[PDB]
């Protein structure tokens, strides 16, 4: 009687191939699931294109997308909880900065490095 | 003053101009912008275009759920229930986009500064 509904994931947006933070809201059939993204958008995503990352693991190559940093590549070096929110410490140049969960995304090539271990397809 | 005017204004992290409204004159040549995507910040007059609408024949960029930064040319405008749509020609087709879905790259927006830039 298990369901993926309410699991926090990082799921592919079809138009650009980047993986964004969201939650599963329904098993919709055809191995697709309804995704509510943190940025407020909803669509159906294939199980194979959903990463069960919560959080994205340490040492992972990621991309920062915040108000001040537009698609800046970096490496996850830390996780922090603050008032029920997850933050990532992302090392770029030789400097570490904190980013909210919503602000960390994966390029297609970055997400493919996690798919074998974290991808929902096999499950 | 320029308060309440619909504009196209530069987002500093990527150089793209996005649709919004001037909500306050903040002095030192800066304006508070409410962007149609719900973000607010302060923007210099030099980075604000008084386009409403963006003129016919302008090269623009479409950004929708299905089309991720796809360049084309404005060939039409229309009103549907009080909302503006742009007709963008690209790859042999014209399609209608809501105002919020039409943005300008720095190069596309730079071209419009002399005629439309709040400036100075
Ligand atoms: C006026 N707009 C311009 C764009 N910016 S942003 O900070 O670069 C951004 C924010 C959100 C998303 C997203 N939903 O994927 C993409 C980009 C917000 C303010
Ligand atoms: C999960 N997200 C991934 C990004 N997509 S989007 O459709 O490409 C988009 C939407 C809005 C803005 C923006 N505010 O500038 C930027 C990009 C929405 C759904």
């Amino acid at each position: 009687g298990n369901s993926f509904v309410g699991l926090r994931v990082v799921a592919k947006w079809s138009s650009n191939g980047y993986f964004y933070s969201g939650k599963i809201t329904r098993d919709v059939g055809a191995g697709k699931y309804k995704l509510l993204f943190d940025d407020g958008y909803e669509c159906d995503v294939l199980g194979k294109d959903i990463l069960l990352c919560d959080p994205i693991p340490l040492d992972t190559e990621v991309t920062a997308l915040s108000e001040d940093e537009y698609f800046s590549a970096g490496v996850v070096k830390g996780h922090r909880k603050e008032s029920g929110e997850l933050y990532y410490s992302i090392e770029k140049e030789g400097q570490r900065k904190w980013y909210k969960r919503m602000a960390v995304i994966l390029s297609l090539e970055q997400g493919n490095r996690l798919r074998e271990q974290y991808g929902l397809g096999p499950y």
